[PDB]
C-alpha cells in the first residue's frame, strides 16, 4: 500500500538518541537493537550516557519506532507510519503525570542509511522532587495497553492517544496519559486510516553483564481494531469461508 | 547453596505437556522452547494438538518452569526450584476465577536427560458457557504481577499466591487468584525460603508462520523482596559501599 511498507519486509536495525532535561536534570540516553514488523517486534538495550537516570526507566518506555507494528493484510492500508519511510516523521507527544509533571517530546524517526533512527528531544517540567518520579518510586515493569489512532488529515497525519498505567511500590498505580501527533517529514503521499488501535505489550528486562545504568526492553506490537458460532462460541479465522463456517452451525441442530 | 542451582548456568531446553478438560471440554497443548535463568528469561511457544483450545490462551500463561526466575546473588540462598533439581517438584494449584470457574492443577518439573521438562494435567470446573473464559472475551496480552512467595517448613516445601488480572475487551478486568504449593519429587535437602517475591512480565505473541492454534510465550522473571540518598534520592547497588555512599550524602552539605 506504500513504497515505505516494503521497507520492513525483513530485519532492521535500529539506533536511538535522546537529549533530556527534566526539572533541570539533564542527561542522554543511546539505544540500539532491530526490530521485525512482519512479526511486531522491538529489541533494544539503552544505556544512560551521562551516568544514572534522573527518572525512572519505566516511564521512558513510550519514547523508547511505531513503524515496527505488524499491521496484518486485511489493514495494510492504514499503516500511516511505514507508508512516511524513508523520509520518516516526527512524532510529538505531551505526556501528563497524574499529580506531578509532564514530559514534552519531539522525536525525527526516518532511514538513516539501512538504520531506522529515532532521536528524540525530551523535556519534563513541574515534577514533585518527592513525588513518584524524581523519587524514583515506580516498579521496574510493564502493563499492556492499546494505542489508539485516528487520522487527522488537516496535518497530513495522525493523532494518537492512550493511559498508561505504571505499578507503584506499596501497590498503587500511577497514570501518564499520552497525548500524541505523527507529522511527515517529506511530501510524498502517506496513508491516511481508518481509527483503530495497536495492541502493545512490553517486556523490561536487565543485562546481567552491563554495570551502567540501562533497560533492555522488549516490545510486541500489532495493529488491530478494524468469527464466533453463535452456539458453542467456537472461533474461527475472520476470513474463514462463510458456507463453510454455517455448515458449522448447523452441525448443532 | 544447593547443586540444583549449577545445573542452570546455561541455557537449558525446555519441553511442556498438558493434558487438559474443562466443563468436559478436552485438549492437549505441547510446548518447547528453553529457559536461561541467568537472565531470568523463559522462551516458549506452545500448540494445541487436539484442534482449538476451548479456553483463551491467557488464563494457561500462569500454568505454562518457576527453576528459570534470575535470584540475584545475594538472595541464591532462598531459590527453593532450583534446589529440588534435578530430581524435580510437583507444582499444585487452584486458580479461581472470579465470578467463574475455577482452574485446578498438578505439575511435575524435573530434568530429563538435558531438558527441563513439566507435566501438566488441569481440570477447570463449573465455568460459565457465556462468560469470560468459555466464551473467548479475554484480550491477547498480560500485565506484570508479583509472585508472593513462602516456606512451608512442614511439606518441606513452599506456598505461593498471587493474583492475575486479566484485561477484557470492554476495559473489564477478570481476576484470577493462583494458590500455589510446590513439594520436591525427590528427598535431598532444599532450601525452605524468608518470604520474598518474583517479578513476573509476560508477551504473548503470534509467529505469522504457524497456523495451528497456538501462542508464543516470553516472560522475564526475577527475584526480589529481601540504596538511596535521603537528600537527592540518587539511586546506588544494594550493595554498594557504606562509606563512599555517605561521602556522596555529605556532598550536600
Ligand atoms: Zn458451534
Ligand atoms: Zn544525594
Amino acid at each position: 500500500m506504500s513504497k515505505g511498507e516494503e521497507l520492513f519486509t525483513g530485519v532492521v536495525p535500529i539506533l536511538v538518541e535522546l537529549d533530556g532535561d527534566v526539572n533541570g536534570h539533564k542527561f542522554s540516553v543511546s539505544g540500539e537493537g532491530e526490530g521485525d514488523a512482519t512479526y511486531g517486534k522491538l529489541t533494544l538495550k539503552f544505556i544512560c550516557t551521562t551516568g544514572k537516570l534522573p527518572v525512572p526507566w519505566p516511564t521512558l518506555v513510550t519514547t523508547f519506532v511505531q513503524c515496527f507494528a505488524r499491521y496484518p493484510d486485511h489493514m495494510k492500508q492504514h499503516d500511516f507510519f511505514k507508508s512516511a519511510m524513508p523520509e520518516g516523521y516526527v512524532q510529538e507527544r505531551t505526556i501528563f503525570f497524574k499529580d506531578d509533571g509532564n514530559y514534552k517530546t519531539r522525536a525525527e524517526v526516518k532511514f538513516e542509511g539501512d538504520t531506522l533512527v529515532n532521536r528524540i528531544e525530551l523535556k519534563g517540567i513541574d515534577f514533585k522532587e518527592d513525588g513518584n518520579i524524581l523519587g524514583h518510586k515506580l516498579e521496574y515493569n510493564y502493563n499492556s495497553h492499546n494505542v489508539y489512532i485516528m487520522a487527522d488529515k488537516q496535518k497530513n497525519g495522525i493523532k494518537v492517544n492512550f493511559k498508561i498505567r505504571h505499578n507503584i511500590e506499596d501497590g498503587s498505580v500511577q497514570l501518564a496519559d499520552h497525548y500524541q501527533q505523527n507529522t511527515p517529514i517529506g511530501d510524498g503521499p502517506v496513508l491516511l486510516p481508518d481509527n483503530h488501535y495497536l495492541s502493545t505489550q512490553s517486556a523490561l528486562s536487565k543485562d546481567p553483564n552491563e554495570k551502567r545504568d540501562h533497560m533492555v526492553l522488549l516490545e510486541f506490537v500489532t495493529a488491530a481494531g478494524i468469527k464466533v458460532c453463535p452456539m458453542c462460541s467456537e472461533q474461527f479465522p475472520p476470513d474463514y469461508d462463510q458456507q463453510v463456517f454455517e455448515r458449522h452451525v448447523q452441525t448443532h441442530f
